[PDB]
């Protein structure tokens, strides 16, 4: 019997990233706009992308894994972006182990549990967002392990975006748990977000 997670060919326990990916690869394959030779392409994608906005959220999914679709409608999920949107500005940061790319209970989490997080606040179609994507990937790796980096994607949470103070984007934010979360303003070069993150691993909580 067909299920959500059946249909992305994913598991139940998959997490939010498992799901974008194996969304993204029937995307890039399947898209209607991609293949106008084939007259289904298009109800085809609506059940995938259906199954998609159900599950990328948390609430949905909860009600979903307890309820099946109590609630929903045969027609919702038809709006999709293009073959291009999934292929450039879909799941950013989804390749890079570095990086962790959060939802608002993780986030809120990384900024209650006391480590120091410095975290990319992007938007879909946001040019200087892919302007600095390669770089923010850089400096992940070049700090791996030495604080906590992270990736907010406003377009599937604004209200979060909001509750932060992010009206503009990419904005960039360090945190830690007891400290009044600091932008950063510098030029965006791999050395300036180096040097910046760097002083804030170094102020511990005490000196010498």
């Amino acid at each position: 019997i067909q299920n959500f997670y059946s249909l992305l060919g994913v598991s139940k326990t998959a997490s939010s990233r498992e799901i974008r990916q194996a969304f993204k690869k029937l995307a890039l394959k399947l898209h209607p706009d991609k293949n106008p030779n084939n007259p289904n392409a298009h109800g085809d994608f609506l059940k995938i992308n259906r199954a998609y906005e159900v599950l990328k959220d948390e609430d949905l999914r909860k009600k979903y894994d307890k309820y099946g679709e109590k609630g929903l409608e045969d027609n919702q999920g038809g709006q999709y972006e293009s073959w291009s949107y999934y292929r450039y500005d879909f799941g950013i940061y989804d390749d890079d182990p570095e990086i962790i790319t959060l939802e608002r209970r993780e986030f809120d989490a990384a900024v209650n549990s006391g480590e120091l997080w410095f975290v990319n606040f992007y938007s879909p179609g946001c040019s200087h967002c892919h302007d600095l994507a390669p770089t923010w990937r850089e400096f992940a790796k070049e700090v791996d392990g030495l604080l906590r980096i992270g990736a907010v994607n406003c377009g599937d949470d604004r209200m979060l975006c909001r509750m932060k103070g992010v009206n503009s984007y990419p904005s960039l934010f360090i945190f830690r748990s007891g400290m009044a979360a600091v932008k950063y303003n510098g030029d965006r070069s791999k050395e300036s977000l180096v040097a910046f993150a760097m002083q804030h691993v170094r102020s511990t909580v005490t000196e010498l």
